[PDB]
């Protein structure tokens, strides 16, 4: 048993202690909730982005900087590694909490979801629930959350608001670029569970890479760019206790297994009438997967990096 | 003077404290010996594999994750760096202790060898012996060692069994794949000393990389795969106080300098009647070496990465 | 506000505590100044080189090992990342202090410059000055500094000599190779400010890579080699609050924008009558730049890695 909230706490404490170094701004709300601004008014940075990503993954993953170089496209990249794949990426990292309090809307991700159980079905499917007296949630938003947003999150997690920590950054920020690319492993795990209905607790180890998107000048375009890093630039290495249907599942895993594949996400979005429900959920996957079946010793691969679409997306 | 056992201890203590996070299982035997299971019953992982490798290298090296990408073969890789090349890789890392107690057999590597002096000739040749009241040994085995194996190791090291730590993983595990690939620098140093009879204390700094093998379904095949990562996928950068015979030595260093080069190790093994003695010891070397002569400023290179043999080995 | 001296101190303390592990030799002078030899008599190493580089950058950057592989040239490389670009690289890292006391000459770099203000113009231009009771300076020299050099540096920084720390390594050492390649980001920032007269406080985040030069057998050749790593092997990713002249500035940023571009620095130096003043200051820049305009979302690129000149430089 590992606690995603307890294992994320030391990283949060480090971010608070090193706030100036990280360009994050920390404030306490009147209910006692600590809000760590990582990109709304604060500048944040690469280091804030890496820690944000690790906090998001429940302290159960390492997220580090590396380089992406393919077909004359060179970018900074993240490298994500976890030995608790389902729990790190799905019990924590997945943005599965739509947080809406009054006039505030934001997608919430990170270990607090494992206390509030958002959504409940995920936790039943992977058989996980956290027991912790602290709650940590990451909010993707262009606005800092006020006291009643904090109160709501703290309440649903069953903790005192003094023991709630909220990390916040917009999509169009360097922390946005880093933290979204860091979910390259997660999107693979989520598609396995939700779309392909595979038992993701079979996935024992995981590591992956994805380029870091050039920061757009608004959150809408940044959503497209950061998604494209995964769909067209992401590679995931999975190590699985496999079965008979593993080879077929691997062929269905990459983003190219979708009919929506081929264009920058912004164009996929536009052609879907700006409606997420009209997009094939199977398109939200890594460009390239390499899967080692631990029970047979075999390796299955599917998908490719698509530098052309990345160049189109970033206007390069 | 650096102690390989004292410098490895903090890493062992970290592994014990973070056992759940690492998927390692720690138990104390009746004589007081601590056994850290990193892959027999415990799952282990990448992080357990990296720490296992660093413990093996006496706390005198950094072993980190990176990526291997050549000719359409992309795998996770290790990057190994040490500023104590002979001591880290030969006084500690080398699997030079055949541990056999009753019905238990295992190859032992790591800093405990520098107390027990296994084999004695290596320590005379590099002029090193550890002085420490703790002993740490890594065992490559499909079975966890019992009390009398621990007692034997503790006795030969001259320490109380309460101050002995045993790390264990099979070849066919992710920790197996990581820790074997991490000896890419070591195999170069060992061949220099043993095969080419070079003074390896001339080697001042070293760094190297090797792909991490897809985990096989048995230890025998895993031995071949993990060896191939070094022989056909390994690159070593050595910085040497050189002499007149340095250029000739470098040409003889890579695995291709052997007549056994060209096929996956499993096939080299089969053609040698499954007898290690009938294999040319010069084949146990990195695919590619780059050697900087610190006294002349010159650089000598030899060997190449062989992606074809790697693909054959992993059935890709 | 971040202090480059206070943030570098913990790294200095780590180097002193782990001196044996790092192959650095620490001594106290009679005025109380601590001198950390990282390559004159001490061997140093990769790890000493990485810490030296981070100390040099005021504890405001991460410098780690990675790999450089282009056109059949494979070398170790550094990866440099900072979220305080102007302060880390210009208030600290830049070798802007010509230290000359008696018969001792050395280029001084690192956070002590932010106390002594060397040169004063840089600190006025970026609006930065450190407030710290400790001073840390890195000296590139083939000789260890004696008491009166230490006294001079301590005096100009306004600190007691007991609170001064001097790190020393020659150009022709592995620490020399590492620490010079680590200024790949710095040379870009310096050219922006000094040559192109751009407001470098607009640069919000930065990351870059450069190969580590094979160590030459004298400091003169090592100067050429280590410079070539940046000029012909360096890539810098900058994230800027841009303006209207950003695209033109980016085209002027790489080393190829200079008429002196094309040959190893040793040959540029020889053709300039061994006079630094006859060399175009614009040639001291990264080979390749990738610049993300944070205000428009656009990315501008200029320059290329030149493996041919690197091979010529290292005689490969």
């Amino acid at each position: 048993m590992v606690s995603v909230n307890e294992n994320a706490l030391p990283l949060v404490e480090r971010m608070i202690e090193r706030a100036e170094l990280l360009n994050v701004e920390v404030q306490e709300l009147e209910n006692g909730t600590t809000v760590i601004d990582c990109g709304v008014e604060a500048a944040g940075g690469f280091e804030a982005g890496l820690l944000f990503s690790e906090v998001c993954m429940g302290g159960l993953a390492t997220v580090e900087l590396t380089e992406f170089e393919h077909d004359g496209l060179c970018l900074p990249a993240v490298q994500v590694t976890t030995d608790h794949p389902a729990v790190s990426t799905l019990a924590a990292q997945k943005a599965g909490w739509q947080v809406q309090v009054g006039d505030y809307f934001a997608m919430g991700s990170g270990p607090a979801r494992a206390l509030a159980l958002k959504p409940k079905e995920t936790y039943e499917e992977i058989d996980y629930e956290d027991d912790a007296d602290v709650a940590i949630l990451c909010l993707e938003s262009s606005e800092l959350p006020d006291e009643d947003v904090a109160e709501h999150v703290a309440d649903e997690c069953g903790v005192d608001p003094e023991n709630l920590y909220l990390l916040v950054a917009p999509t169009a920020s360097i922390v946005g670029s880093v933290q979204v690319s860091a979910r390259v492993v997660e999107t693979g795990l989520y598609k396995l569970l939700e779309v392909l209905e595979y038992d993701v607790t079979r996935v024992k180890y995981a590591t992956g890479t994805a380029p870091i998107a050039p920061v757009a000048d608004d959150d809408g375009e940044a959503m497209g760019r950061t998604n494209d890093c995964i769909l067209y630039g992401g590679t995931v290495y999975l190590y699985v206790e496999g079965d008979d249907e593993l080879p077929e599942v691997v062929e269905e895993l990459p983003s190219e297994a979708s009919e929506d594949y081929g264009k920058p996400f912004m164009k996929i979005f536009e052609e879907a009438d700006y409606d997420f429900y009209k997009i094939d959920p199977g398109v939200f996957a890594p460009a390239r997967v390499v899967v080692n079946d631990l029970s047979t010793g075999k390796t299955y691969t599917a998908g490719e990096i698509n530098v052309d679409v990345l160049k189109e997306s970033f206007s390069l």
